[PDB]
């Protein structure tokens, strides 16, 4: 009660004996400063007047919400506040942003101000997704420093605003859950080392785009509904916001799928601030985060902006539907 293990505790204590800048701390440190604005923001939102949109299109097609604008805003001025970053990248930028040569840190870090757009008028869950990188390259700061493989990141997360506000961070070690404690505005650790299943029971797709689903997506459902085995079929749920989807994912296992169908090679979501986050966090709780065909974090992207097909969760149930989509492989 009076010895509170906070992130800012925690991430220190961390990487004591292999001590360094320490500038990963203020990093996460100013993070949570701007999660903490988001959290209360949100909270009050109706209130605050602070529903519907600002009139602005994103990069290939999203619709700008007030929250989307004040939360960019939060994020971007606290990591530059940090003297942590030299890069940074946001799904509300065209451009990767660069931070002048005063205030610039060794991490390039991109982000998702805020996720789950669609569900933020009926106030149910969003979040904030996060990947960090350090900056390799001896050269100049610039986009190209943020278009890195997944299995770069040296830290990922995301701060859910569901039920309660929750900080969940990976790095190198393992997956740690941290909730805001709106009392004293500080985050807590709830949940250390945190594992997935290794199965689930549990599916998450939009299945509004039956229509555009590969045999593969479509075989696998159909599965889940209809078990060869007889065992019990798997219940569904599809919260929209793919923190709020990935974060249940985590605790109670099984499945979650934003694939690519007919219409869109790719997939909806976006590789460097929504999928290599949750890719990462994902296999650091030792699941499996895959395109359908190859690993997430292995991709190496040419876009900043660029979209991934994601197939995340417990091993034995990604593994199951790569088996599918193994099966169904043509020349
Ligand atoms: O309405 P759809 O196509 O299922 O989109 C849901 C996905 O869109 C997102 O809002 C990203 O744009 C994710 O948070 C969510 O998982
Ligand atoms: O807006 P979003 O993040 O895409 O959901
Ligand atoms: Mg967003
Ligand atoms: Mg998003
Ligand atoms: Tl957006
Ligand atoms: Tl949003
Ligand atoms: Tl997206
Ligand atoms: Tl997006």
């Amino acid at each position: 009660d009076t010895n509170i293990v906070t992130l800012t505790r925690f991430v220190m204590e961390e990487g004591r004996k292999a001590r360094g800048t320490g500038e990963m701390t203020q990093l996460l440190n100013s993070l949570c400063t701007a999660v903490k604005a988001i959290s209360t923001a949100v909270r009050k939102a109706g209130i605050a007047h602070l529903y519907g949109i600002a009139g602005s299109t994103n990069v290939t097609g999203d619709q700008v919400k007030k929250l989307d604008v004040l939360s960019n805003d939060l994020v971007i001025n606290v990591l530059k506040s940090s003297f942590a970053t030299c890069v940074l990248v946001s799904e509300e930028d065209k451009n990767a942003i660069i931070v002048e040569p005063e205030k610039r840190g060794k991490y390039v870090v991109c982000f998702d101000p805020l996720d789950g757009s669609s569900n933020i008028d009926c106030l149910v869950s969003i979040g904030t997704i996060f990947g960090i990188y350090r900056k390799n390259s001896t050269d100049e700061p610039s986009e190209k420093d943020a278009l890195q493989p997944g299995r770069n990141l040296v830290a990922a997360g995301y701060a859910l605003y569901g039920s309660a506000t929750m900080l969940v961070l990976a790095m190198v070690n393992g997956v740690n859950c941290f909730m805001l404690d709106p009392a004293i505005g500080e985050f807590i650790l709830v949940d250390r080392d945190v594992k997935i299943k290794k199965k689930g029971s549990i599916y998450s797709i939009n299945e509004g785009y039956a229509k555009e689903f590969d045999p593969a997506i479509t075989e696998y459902i159909q599965r889940k509904k209809f078990p060869p085995d007889n065992s019990a079929p798997y219940g569904a749920r599809y919260v929209g916001s793919m923190v709020a989807d990935v974060h249940r994912t985590l605790v109670y296992g099984g499945i979650f799928m934003y694939p690519a169908n007919k219409k869109s090679p790719k997939g909806k979501l976006r590789l460097l601030y929504e999928c290599n986050p949750m890719a990462y966090v994902m296999e650091k709780a030792g699941g499996l985060a895959t395109t359908g065909k190859e690993a997430v974090l292995d991709i190496v992207p040419t876009d900043i902006h660029q979209r991934a097909p994601i197939i995340l969760g417990s091993p034995e149930d990604v593994t199951e539907l790569l088996e599918i989509y193994q099966k169904h492989a043509a020349k």
